[PDB]
């Protein structure tokens, strides 16, 4: 079972998406990892330029690691898990119509999802959780993570 053995861990938005403002991004990408953090003791920092723990891209089909995405819908991010260079990152498919709403597809829900695989989370089988392997769009306004997720990472950490 891949952990981190560190509890502050950094973070960069290499690129991003020019569906929503930078603002919009870093903002989904805040409250994505704060999630994790309420249940865990993990603390992320985010840097600007330098070699993070976590980096975060958006990507086109072919992108180096072996793992092509695929074009707009069907498989829309992945992320590995903790470990070293690769480790704990984060790719979004830049072909997506990337969204701070109800439409299809919300990137805070998707991040916060990747973000789990990041932190050693894998699939899981509760409908209602968010570590479900399939897409569904849940009211992110006072979001919070459902009592599967957090059941997964007190497993892991604590
Ligand atoms: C390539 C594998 C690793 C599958 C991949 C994934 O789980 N990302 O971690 C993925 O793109 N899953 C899609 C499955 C789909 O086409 O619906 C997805 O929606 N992922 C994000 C998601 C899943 C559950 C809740 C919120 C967001
Ligand atoms: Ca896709
Ligand atoms: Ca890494
Ligand atoms: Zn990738
Ligand atoms: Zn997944």
């Amino acid at each position: 079972n891949p952990k981190w053995e560190r509890t502050n861990l950094t973070y960069r938005i290499r690129n991003y998406t020019p569906q929503l403002s930078e603002a919009e991004v870093e903002r989904a990408i805040k409250d994505a990892f704060e999630l994790w953090s309420v249940a865990s003791p993990l603390i992320f920092t985010r840097i600007s330029q330098g070699e993070a723990d976590i980096n975060i891209a958006f990507y086109q089909r072919d992108h180096g690691d072996n793992s092509p995405f695929d074009g707009p819908n069907g498989i829309l991010a992945h992320a590995f898990q903790p470990g070293q260079g690769i480790g704990g990152d984060a790719h979004f498919d830049a072909e997506e119509t990337w969204t701070n709403t109800s439409a299809n597809y919300n990137l805070f829900l998707v991040a916060a999802h990747e973000f789990g695989h990041s932190l050693g989370l894998a699939h899981s089988s509760d409908p209602g959780a968010l570590m479900y392997p399939n897409y569904a769009f849940r009211e992110t306004s006072n979001y919070s993570l459902p009592q599967d997720d957090i059941d997964g990472i007190q497993a892991i950490y604590g």
